[PDB]
């Protein structure tokens, strides 16, 4: 299998994580998913002490207890796991630590669950923070570059991903660091469409298209993966997969990054 690296983020809160391993190449060339993300755990707020902190749901707790056989399963396919964060409606935010050491704090919370769990990285989606509540910063310049510096510094050797959107996409760069390349994939997030990242990364590293798997079009999923190729870029934003028969969604887009069609086990 020669190509552009698929990704698959997973709804855990309603799916499993395992769907994801369920599709292959029918040319016997593999996966047809390099990347599945486990969506999402939350930056909530603890507003009496003013700090952060990174919370899980329940049910994203459970994937992560149970990682042995809900993960596992995948890795041990070659597919790698990432854990995604996203703003929770707490007011606090990606670009809103307040300073360094907060940043940072918050970059070992993500860093252990890496380490307990055996996940592969952190993925970032700057969205629903809504900051300014509970008395909370707007965005600043320096936060996302504290974390990021701070994050990638605890584990270099994991993936660092982030979809382009929010506050914190715009605040790459801070004092002498520009936190940019020590980003592995930058993705668009809308769904249905072509935005090339504007983040100082190789085309290897950027997904331009973004589609949501059963929302999104056939058509639409083989253009988008078609124009990757064409264009020279590396990655391809896959989203929602559920557990039912998507083969077709998939070979729509296996069909034009591998020149295969899938199956589905």
């Amino acid at each position: 299998k020669q190509g552009p690296t698929s990704v698959a983020y997973v709804e855990v809160n309603n799916n499993s994580m395992l769907n994801v391993g369920k599709y292959t190449l029918a040319d016997g060339g593999g996966n047809a998913f390099d990347v599945a993300v486990i969506f999402a755990a939350n930056i909530n707020y603890d507003t009496g002490t003013k700090t952060a902190y990174l919370h899980f749901n329940e049910n994203v707790q459970r994937v992560l207890d149970n990682a042995v056989t809900q993960i596992r399963p995948l890795q041990q396919q070659g597919i790698k796991v990432l854990l995604s964060v996203l703003g929770n409606h707490q007011g606090a935010g990606f670009a809103n630590f307040p300073s360094q050491q907060a940043a940072s704090a918050f970059a070992k919370q993500l860093s252990d669950a890496v380490a307990k769990y055996g996940l592969d990285g952190v993925d970032f989606d700057d969205a629903y923070a809504e900051y300014g509540n509970n008395g909370t910063a707007q965005p600043n310049d320096s936060s996302f570059v504290h974390l990021v510096t701070a994050l990638r510094a605890n584990m270099p050797d994991k993936i660092i991903s982030l979809y382009n959107i929010g506050p914190a996409a715009s605040r790459l760069s801070y004092g002498g660091v520009d936190v940019s390349d020590k980003f592995d994939y930058a993705w668009n997030p809308y769904y249905g469409t072509w935005q090339v990242p504007g983040i100082a990364l190789p085309k290897a590293q950027l997904s331009p298209a973004a589609v949501e798997i059963g929302r999104t079009s056939r058509s639409t999923v083989a253009d988008l993966a078609r124009r990757t190729v064409d264009e020279g870029y590396g990655v391809y934003l896959t989203y929602n997969l559920d557990g039912g028969d998507r083969t077709a969604d998939v070979s729509a887009f296996t069909r034009e990054l591998y020149g295969s069609e899938a199956v589905r086990t």
